[PDB]
């Protein structure tokens, strides 16, 4: 019945298969979401930063514009 | 009979098993490649937005001391 | 025997789905630890970002502080 | 030899295991990110909740003393 | 016969292993979700709570200078 | 002879197996636990958070009232 | 003395009835647990029904703030009007 | 004789220290319980709050459109009076 | 005979569960009432926190009337 | 003898698994009367605060009176 | 005779254990119940803050309106 | 006498193998704090050549900006001399 044992290794093995199918699948996912995550990500950080520049620029027109006054006060 | 049966089903296993190495082989490459660009990309994006941030850093610098000099003058 | 060798067949199949299964573990746990790595960079690098770039506001209101401070002075 | 052929399965099952044990180490590994995530996040969530009142009580006592002096002035 | 019920014994234990080993690969899949799905949640609040003290601090500035009309005009 | 050190394999295998059970379990409960006290401490600060933004925004809305008032009475 | 010895008897006895009040706390520790674990069930559930709507009500206070500038504005354009 | 029977004493106070012993181990397993009764209890009373809590919680958007409200019957007796 | 002992063992311990069974069923009810209670005590207080708010805006437009006088 | 015995034990397993389902149910009401009742409850504290409120506006009607 | 009435007895008594399992099969269900009971809880809690609230509001109408009669009065 | 202390002696084992179990029960805590212990945080300190890099170059930015302040104060000075 040697033959017949092979056959029921081969089964064990089809069972591992079919478990390592789904662990793919588990991957494909992770890179979706991950993927999702991080394309979201970077651009959100770097829309930040854009923001935070304009805010910079800003702030120093402003102060700039503040001292003047204050000396045509002076 | 049956044992020919088990035959066509270890068949059907070694190319289900086939078409997961094609799966996983060609997912490594997605793996790899989508990190490999997604370092590159946030490394590009980063590090111009780097180089960014300091020219209009010095270019208000710049215009700060432009108006002050138009200052002088008034 | 036709039999036998359809055997060695399958304990090769069997073999190949083995090691590979173990070298997909190894891709996902070191993939996951490298995907894990960059996340938590860029999180990083994004607080330490913007938290930055509110000290620096807070240091330019400093800065028409000590300014502001000669303007009177003077 | 039979009982010689299951010990073989039974070694097959052990290396198994063997991954199996690995994806336990995994799930330690994987809970214990996500633990990190939720710490270092809530931390400087709640920094940055506690900045978000500084940030606007200090700005609205500023424009309280410019509306103040606003109408003061006219 | 005592290797018979090795071999049952051996049945029994690569079963068990089975269960154990779908247990765990469910659970990472819901527990992975899970966590994914809320430090994605969390740091989607803590961008949303930037740009709400981005638009609440440029709205209050247009606030003062709704003011500052309303005083030139009175 | 060989047989019974196949039986000492298969025995410390089995005692292996209840020993990952037994940290399999314990380790799905410090998952379930911690997910659900992390959501209820989070829960919790975010709750405290908001009601602390919410009450001091009133309150300084109470001052600047009150601030108000006080000028009236110059 | 014999008396004393007496007295240890009972003292062991007192021991066999300290035993028996042992097994019951160790029931105590088992299925109450486990209905300790149906509380935090309960628990949970609640945490899902609020990972959004605080959120909703952040944003409510939000609109709040935008409500005080406005009552700001009508309280300034009092004092003007004296 | 004596000597021996000193031994055997010495036995027996060796056996009362157990009974102590154990007894503190037992007042110790006790500790372990109350804590974890706590632990419950601050369980239940959480889910009532959240009802009520969340009570507190939706009570904070209604309260407001009632403010308004009032304020817009402010203004429309100012209308009355004007 | 010695099968059947073993059987009414089981049985014992059935019945150790079955007590379990009663004490899921009093927890519960204890629980309930309990929380009930100090629930009740809660939204109520509540109530009288949010009156203070309205009673605080009513104080408020008296004051408008007296504006008015 | 013996095996009546067991019997019987198994039936009071039984019995017990039946006071339970009437604990259970008793449970189960409990859950909801009593919030409906915070139901019923809380409508009379509205009620109270409604009270109070309109005992306010009689004061202030007094004032009113009074100029 | 009377030992194997006996057996018989037994036999009934292992029915009997067998319909108390079932039964603790059933009463695990109605736990199910009771555990998605705390959401009807909850379901009654929602129509608590949607009907009474209601209710609240519109006797505030009418008695504001009775409010604007007192105002005409006076 | 000796028989009767053979008997105490009986009942004190039957009271270790209660102390046993509590010693079990001790060990199920210790489990409990086993799926704990451990590190915290990991720290950054590898890679160096990259990560190194990006921290670097915020430093230098938040360096550039005291720069420019610097500047800022110097013409101010220039002009205050003016
Ligand atoms: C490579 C690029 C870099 C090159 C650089 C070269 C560029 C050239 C310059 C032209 C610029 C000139 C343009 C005109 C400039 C006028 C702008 C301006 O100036 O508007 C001012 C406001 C901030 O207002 P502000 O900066 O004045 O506010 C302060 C601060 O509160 C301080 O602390 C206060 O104190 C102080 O007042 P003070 O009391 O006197 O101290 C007050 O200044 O900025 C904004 O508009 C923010 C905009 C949000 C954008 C919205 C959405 C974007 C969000 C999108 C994200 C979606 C994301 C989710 C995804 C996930
Ligand atoms: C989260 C992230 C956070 C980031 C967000 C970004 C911020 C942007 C926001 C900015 C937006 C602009 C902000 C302006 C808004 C604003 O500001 O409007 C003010 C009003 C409250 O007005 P208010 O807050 O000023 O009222 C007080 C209070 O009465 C106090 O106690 C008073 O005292 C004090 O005056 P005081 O005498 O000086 O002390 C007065 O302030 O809010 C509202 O609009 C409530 C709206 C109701 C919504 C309606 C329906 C919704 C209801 C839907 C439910 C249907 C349900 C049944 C379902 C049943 C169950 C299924």
């Amino acid at each position: 019945s040697e033959l017949q044992l092979r056959v029921r290794q081969l089964v064990e093995q089809v069972e591992q298969i079919q478990k390592e199918q789904n662990y793919q699948r588990w991957r494909e996912e992770r890179f979706r979401q991950t993927s999702e995550s991080t394309n979201q990500r970077v651009l959100w950080w770097s829309i930040l930063q854009t923001l935070i520049l304009v805010a910079i620029g800003v702030w120093q027109m402003r102060h700039l514009k503040s001292f003047f006054e204050a000396k045509k006060l002076v």
